[PDB]
């Protein structure tokens, strides 16, 4: 097997999910609104945070072949993924739910190439081919470092067709 750009592919893009990241926003609100407190090992949503949609087009035959996150202005990201078990409609995301290691990337001052955390990376990007399997759709929530926003970032998945 030697590599190269003849091998198909198939590059899943990691949409913002509005609705869903809006609903975790009322959420924390909701419990400061009713001084009310949250329930045990929960995870609240930041506001540096926002849920992104991951959609599974195809779930067998998939290997991981490399990440595709792009940061147009100098700051930093981390992509957690979420429990593929984890029902946003039915349940308060769990702190146990966040799995590890998440991905980090970031771009400085004077670069317009991005760098990243390569081990752990590609330990999650690794993960992703056998999570496509449980169900076709996957969450994660990405944490966007002072500087960038949702506006900035076009983040994607890239498989290799087995
Ligand atoms: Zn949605
Ligand atoms: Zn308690
Ligand atoms: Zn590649
Ligand atoms: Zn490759
Ligand atoms: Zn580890
Ligand atoms: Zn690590």
């Amino acid at each position: 097997a030697e590599d190269g750009p003849q091998k198909q592919q198939l590059e899943m893009p990691l949409v913002l999910d509005q609705d869903l990241t809006q609903q975790m926003r009322l959420r924390v609100e909701s419990l400061k609104q009713r001084g009310e407190k949250k329930q045990d090992g929960e995870k609240l949503i930041r506001p540096a945070e926002s849920v992104y949609r991951l959609d599974f087009i195809q779930q067998q035959k998939l290997q991981f072949d490399h990440w595709n996150v792009v940061l147009d202005k100098p700051g930093k990201v981390t992509i957690t993924g979420t429990s593929q078990n984890w029902t946003p409609d039915l349940t308060n995301l769990m702190t146990r739910q966040l799995l590890d290691p998440a991905a980090i990337f970031w771009r400085k001052e004077d670069s317009d190439a991005m760098d990243w955390n390569e081990a752990d990376a590609l330990e999650f990007g690794e993960r992703l081919s056998d999570l496509a399997k449980i169900r076709k759709v996957m969450y994660f929530l990405i944490t966007f470092g002072e500087g960038v926003e949702p506006a900035n970032l076009k983040a994607s998945v890239v498989f290799n067709q087995l």
